[PDB]
This record gives C-alpha cells, sequence and structure tokens, in this order.
DNA sequence: TAAACCTTCCAGCAAGGGGAAGGTCA
DNA sequence: AAACCTTCCAGCAAGGGGAAGGTCAA
C-alpha cells in the first residue's frame, strides 16, 4: 500500500502525511526499492486516528499525544491510562460545548 | 468593558479577538476617546460563539458562517431557519465523532 | 510613579498546500 | 501516456510573543 491510498483511507492528503512524518508524528513507514512509501495497518490506524483528532479541535502536539497513547508498551499503567482520561474530559467539554451551540441554534430555528 | 475583560469572559486571548476584528470575522467594537476598543453584549455573543467553534475543531470560515446566522437580518424568514438546521445536522456529526473518539480512549482506559 | 492596562507594528511558529523537476509503474 | 512516486522550495495563515509607547489608576 502506497501513500495515495493511504491518503484516501485516512482523510489526509499525501502532503500531510509525508510532514506528519517528517515531524515524528506518526511512526514511519518502510520503503521498497522503487523508494516508495509502502503502509501496514497500524500506519492506518496511527494515521486515521490522528486526522480525527485534529478534526475535533486537537493541535499536532496534542494529536501527536493521543497517537502515543495507543502505541505505548506500557498500555495498562496508571500513567497512561491518566494521560487517557485527561484527552476524556477534554472533548467531553467540547461535547458540552457543541450541545450547547446546539440548542441556540435550534431556539433560532423555532423562533 | 475593555479587550482583556471580554478576553476572560470569552475565553480567547486580547490578540486573538483583534485578529478576528482584523479578519471581519466580529463585529467591529467602538473606540473611546482615549483610542480602547470597547464591546457590548453583541460582541461577547460573537467572541464566545466564535470561542467555542474553534474550540471544537471548525474552521475560521466556518466559525464566521456560525455568527452570520444570528446576525442575519432576515431572523424569522423561511431561508435562515433552512440554513440554521442545516448547521445544526453539521454540528450533530460533529458531536457524534467525539462521542465516538470518547469511546474509542474508553476503551483503552478499560483494558 | 509604578502597575496594569491600552495601542500598533513586526516576528516567529504552526500546519500544512502548491508546483516544479525528475523517477517509476502497468 | 496516465498516474503514480520522490525531494525541494516555496507560499499562505491562524495565530502568539514581544518591542515601543500611550493611558489609567492609587
Amino acid at each position: 500500500m502506497n501513500i495515495s491510498d493511504v491518503a484516501k483511507i485516512t482523510g489526509l492528503t499525501s502532503k500531510a502525511i509525508r510532514f506528519y512524518e517528517e515531524k515524528g508524528l506518526v511512526t514511519p513507514p518502510m520503503r521498497s526499492e522503487n523508494g516508495y512509501r509502502t503502509y501496514t495497518q497500524q500506519h492506518l490506524n496511527e494515521l486515521t486516528l490522528l486526522r480525527q483528532a485534529r478534526q475535533v479541535g486537537f493541535n499536532l502536539e496534542e494529536s501527536g499525544e493521543l497517537v502515543n497513547l495507543f502505541n505505548d508498551p506500557q498500555r495498562h499503567s496508571a500513567d497512561v491510562k491518566r494521560r487517557t482520561l485527561e484527552k476524556v474530559a477534554e472533548i467531553e467539554r467540547h461535547i458540552e460545548e457543541l450541545q450547547s451551540m446546539r440548542d441556540q441554534l435550534l431556539a433560532l430555528a423555532n423562533a
């Protein structure tokens, strides 16, 4: 699997994906003999995750942290769990805000 | 009300507030004799909304569109109502994405 | 008069996207 | 030839940081 298919599957551009690799936000792809980046399922998981994170308001740094959370060898550790619930609470503050907006728009529409 | 006060109420920084003004995304504030920007309730309304939209991942164009809905002179019109419910669906799609990510994270946490 | 405001202007990081020049695939 | 891929060199852009200086207030 080459980069354009990965871009389609993940919701990213090819350019964003090379940029994310450059920044060390994702695990690097293997390269075939012709120099082509080639990808595995774990690369899809990471990039899809990054794209979703960015799409709901996380900056690049935070979105990388999310990816690292699922990559962490110490998955079951208190630390990983702490950093996870912290992302959970932020997301929950966003949902509360979106629902506040939702109500306001519906009140506008129902005037 | 001066800009730093607006900042504390809306959750934006002063620099962001002037920038949104510069981009014409919010109604300009008045200026007192000393040149200070001064703000009204309308401004607090726009800027909070803009802070909320950006916080959950909408870009500047989309966020500005949310603000224009509530500003529109043809408020009670069929046209505005249709466009409002249209934005409600986008916000609901956004809520669902956040809940989905929340769900993945909680699954990681309960591992 | 010393802090805590305020103003504008210029700088840098940020998060990428465009497009060129050249190599590869089927 | 179409449609891929590579690196490189650039823009654009949503800001934040900070200089330089005016204003407001005991």
